[PDB]
């Protein structure tokens, strides 16, 4: 009975302190490492002030009115409260608009993985955005332009204990559309395509890059011998300057042992070629490679790479059984490999793409794609805290008073409660985990 309030605030309380103190660690982190401060990162900060507010400003309050039943901070705090409500789920959709559009000019642009936009600019867009969604918000709410002019509505505007938002059907789908709506369908077709660009990019060199690795400096491998970038092989010599000598001659400068990225993108597409020209030479090879596909082409290279073209030829059964395209019977024989014994994961993936053809084995590997699963990951929460809701906006516009007003109100509360789950998403990064550690002490 009232037992039951005392344990509803406590578990409200959890809510506030979860949000408050989430977003501060995400806002700090930000704040204080370098690393972290990139044109992404600030539209973040935007994110997480908006969800911080709402947890200042916004939850205790209706909090309270839930608990106790009855509106206690008068009409002007009332229409105020209301105000920031609005405006930080509107600058929240908002920013997250923004960020999928952001990402999609980087992700599209020959200098990939980075904004189109300064540090400064990107300021400037959060400033727009705070600025567009107070417009949006403060405006028609302060401007009195959301009310509905029946009777009992006006009891309640009135009554300085009641803090009911009535709004006229005018308002209600306007405001719902230009503010929930509008962004949202953005964001949604946008990171849409961000997702079939960053699928697109997935080729031989990042199956390569994932199943080998990319060094930058020069090592030995398994036997000893010096090698670079993609298992680029500089000589069988024991002499680390003859592999420096060798390695200046391909790249063309003095590297002095280091290269970059795509310097070793250079390096490993000769290699790349000189495979395939080595297969085509392979009598038990050729009909194999000239019979497949060009994704499963790039997994016979792949396994070349990791074996040599003698390793290969080996397997005679899983070899004449590609080459009929029968898959799950060349995948059964391969997994019978010592090759899938000393590498299983690797092994793992290129059989999986015999089966299927596709790069999906490949998916959210890269440290890049997974960044951007982690962003789409923030939208779709949010997508589907507030839709119910924002769709009971609407509804109500068509036939009111369909939904219960405890089913309305519990929706709003999925919507309130989403501002303290992206921190928690945030720790899929690396970089954001890190960050958070230090900053707590650990
Ligand atoms: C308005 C009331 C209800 C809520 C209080 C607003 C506070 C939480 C907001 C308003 C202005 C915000 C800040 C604005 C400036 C930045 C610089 C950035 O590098 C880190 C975050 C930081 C420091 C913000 C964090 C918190 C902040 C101070
Ligand atoms: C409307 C009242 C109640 C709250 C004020 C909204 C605050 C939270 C908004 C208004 C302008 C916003 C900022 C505008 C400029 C930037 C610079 C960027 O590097 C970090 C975020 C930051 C700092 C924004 C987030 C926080 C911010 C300060
Ligand atoms: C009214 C309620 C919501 C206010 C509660 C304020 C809480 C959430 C604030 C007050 C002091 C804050 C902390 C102060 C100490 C640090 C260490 C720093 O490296 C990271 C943030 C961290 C860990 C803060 C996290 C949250 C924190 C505990
Ligand atoms: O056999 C052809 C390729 O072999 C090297 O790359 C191998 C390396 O031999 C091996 O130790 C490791 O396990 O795999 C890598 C690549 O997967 C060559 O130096 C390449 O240039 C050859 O194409
Ligand atoms: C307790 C109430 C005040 N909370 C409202 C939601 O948190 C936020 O709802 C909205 C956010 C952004 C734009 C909006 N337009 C609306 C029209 C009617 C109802 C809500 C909204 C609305
Ligand atoms: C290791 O970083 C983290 C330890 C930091 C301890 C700081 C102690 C903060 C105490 C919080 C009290 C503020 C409560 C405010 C209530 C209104």
């Amino acid at each position: 009975d009232e037992v039951w309030v005392v344990g509803m605030g406590i578990v409200m309380s959890l809510i506030v302190l979860a949000i408050v103190f989430g977003n501060v660690l995400v806002i700090t982190a930000i704040a204080k490492f370098e690393r972290l401060q990139t044109v992404t990162n600030y539209f973040i900060t935007s994110l997480a002030c908006a969800d911080l507010v709402m947890g200042l400003a916004v939850v205790p309050f209706g909090a309270a009115h839930i608990l106790m039943k009855m509106w206690t901070f008068g009409n002007f705090w009332c229409e105020f409260w209301t105000s920031i409500d609005v405006l930080c789920v509107t600058a929240s959709i908002e920013t997250l608009c923004v960020i999928a559009v952001d990402r999609y000019f980087a992700i599209t642009s020959p200098f990939k993985y980075q904004s189109l936009l300064t540090k400064n600019k990107a300021r400037v867009i959060i400033l727009m955005v705070w600025i567009v969604s107070g417009l949006t918000s403060f405006l028609p709410i302060q401007m009195h332009w959301y009310r509905a002019t029946h009777q009992e509505a006006i009891n309640c505007y009135a009554e300085e204990t009641c803090c009911d938002f009535f709004t006229n059907q005018a308002y209600a789908i306007a405001s719902s559309i230009v503010s929930f709506y509008v962004p949202l369908v953005i964001m949604v077709f946008v990171y849409s395509r961000v997702f079939q660009e960053a699928k697109r990019q997935l080729n031989i060199f990042e199956m390569l890059r994932i199943d080998e690795g990319l060094r930058l400096k020069i090592y030995k491998d398994t036997e000893g011998y010096y090698t670079i970038g993609i298992g680029h092989l500089l000589t069988k010599s024991p002499s680390l300057n003859a592999a420096k000598s060798e390695l200046d001659k391909a790249i063309g400068r003095n590297t002095n042992g280091v290269i970059t990225k795509d310097e070793a993108e250079k390096l490993f597409n000769q290699d790349v070629d000189a495979a395939v020209r080595g297969i085509l030479r392979n009598a038990k090879l050729k009909p194999v490679y000239d019979s497949l596909d060009a994704v499963r082409r790039a997994a016979l290279i792949n396994m070349v790479f990791q074996m040599g073209e003698t390793g290969v030829a080996g397997f005679t059964n899983s070899l004449r059984m590609l080459q009929q395209k029968r898959w799950d019977e060349a995948a059964v024989n391969l997994a019978k490999s010592r090759w899938y014994n000393q590498t299983p994961n690797r092994a793992k993936r290129v059989i999986t793409t015999f089966r299927t053809g596709t790069w999906d084995a490949y998916k959210f590997c890269l440290k890049e794609h997974k960044a951007l699963k982690t962003l789409g990951i923030i939208m779709g929460t949010f997508t589907l805290c507030w839709l119910p809701f924002f769709i009971v906006n609407i509804v109500h516009v068509i036939q009111d008073n369909l939904i219960r007003k405890e089913v309305y109100i519990l929706l709003n509360w999925i919507g309130y409660v989403n501002s303290g789950f992206n921190p928690l998403i945030y720790c899929r990064s690396p970089d954001f985990r890190i960050a958070f550690q230090e900053l707590l002490c650990l």
